């Protein structure tokens, strides 16, 4: 790419692989290793993209917003949150997209792209959400806390 | 926890939630948020833990090992590379963990802690692994490639 | 501190030591380790600070902020810039303050607070400028360039 | 250059202006923007350089040394840490050369590259040290303090 990978990859179901740049484009790279599109946000992509059921390509975006890209490299939707989004979004069963922002809120975004919940903890959420069986989604702060956040967007409780 | 948690939390099969902090422990969790214990490595954990069949929790540290934690918060082995391990481990298929390094390499790893393979790119690799069905394990590096390769650790193709 | 200190330390005339933290507090220490005073921003300070003539400490905050503080640590003034501000200040012979942002500007204040010039590289400015002898700004950004940049804000060159 | 410029400038007495680059160079550039040339080390070089009185350039490496440097862009030394050099070296009166490294060590090192002492902070030491008019060496570390390092490398005071 024309910058820095640290972004992770992540494995489509016909095998395409998509991964962020620090050259502030996410990349969908086909198997062969040829380019199949490359989308440019405007910033950095250090975010981890997550693929939902139906294709769509979800990643954060130094630029502060989280990017919907759909399969063919167009934009479904991006959302801005207040800061840079290096977190890494996760998928719920319902298809709600949860991530981290460098503006201290964990967010709940509903797959049209509409702000479902935003919880503030105390600090940059550079941690990835993981979501566990029963939906509770559980995600690292820079204010030294592992939080477990219900569905509803409330306080479950938060681990010093 | 002590510190920044940038680490991303895992969700082991009984509900355990397993994350990195910057205070240099992995900590497991309870689902009810009380410590069920914390591992101390040599330095911050930044990288995200990954969780294998028998329930090893495998995570890399700032301090250059690769941990294998048991699920008693017991160290199963751990394995040095040359530099910091931010890249998170992934698990293929047949047990082996794959984690990049601060010292160039993609690391494999074999379920008994020995070495399989190490692959060098041009620069750290915190990008964390993905593989795909074929076993292709694809990561990006700082040297501004995507990297693609091989079960056996030869290349298969890098895209720039 | 209340968390981790990657600012780097800068020292007054009167021997105050000034340095930031992930606390999102800027310190001021006296040489017998005991705190002055500080000064709470809005995000984690990771820029290092400068010290003017007159004593004014200038620090950049995760808050996307420019900070001018008074030695007494009472705010003179703050400049909003469009993202996080990791670059450290530098001041000019006439006091003019420079400092990149995460919004990929070098930014020039003047020394009431108000927007001087802002010079546009194509990546987020992170590393911190140096003032040459006949004035000119020096800069590296994420675009892979060090730039130099005259007083009045247009180009003088771009190394690649 | 080939790669983000996170290294802060540093400006030479006859006008040369040195840089690191996440390429693994040091670069060496004219005041016209011409390059005078660059120094390959084994990693990015995110650590700015400071320069000595006689001109010798120090600077850290993600390869694990602090790099000197001569005037004329040849090795002079290099100092093996145990972790990432990301700290900026600081000079002190009598010529040594103070910087930590991500091993969590403040380094001070002679001018002729032995080491002087080192000083063991409970986590890495990424800030930058300063000197105080009595020689007292202060940094910051991820373990949250900020640290009064006394000349002879024993601890004067560490503040929380």
């Amino acid at each position: 790419t024309g910058g820095s990978v640290h972004s992770s990859p992540a494995i489509g179901q016909d095998g395409t692989i998509y991964v962020g740049s620090n050259d502030h484009y996410l990349y969908a790279i086909n198997p062969n290793g040829k380019l199949k599109w490359k989308f440019e946000t405007g910033g950095s992509v250090h975010s981890s993209p997550a693929i939902g059921q139906d294709g769509t390509i979800y990643v954060g975006s130094n630029d502060h917003y989280l990017y919907a890209i759909n399969p063919n490299g167009k934009l479904k939707w991006k959302f801005e949150t207040g800061g840079s989004v290096h977190s890494s979004p996760a998928i719920g069963q319902d298809g709600t997209i949860y991530v981290g922002s460098n503006d201290h809120y964990l967010y709940a975004i509903n797959p049209n792209g509409k702000l479902k919940w935003k919880f503030e903890t105390g600090g940059s959420v550079h941690s990835s959400p993981a979501i566990g069986q029963d939906g509770t989604i559980y995600v690292g702060s820079n204010d030294h806390y592992l939080y477990a956040i219900n569905p509803n967007g409330k306080l479950k409780w938060k681990f010093e």
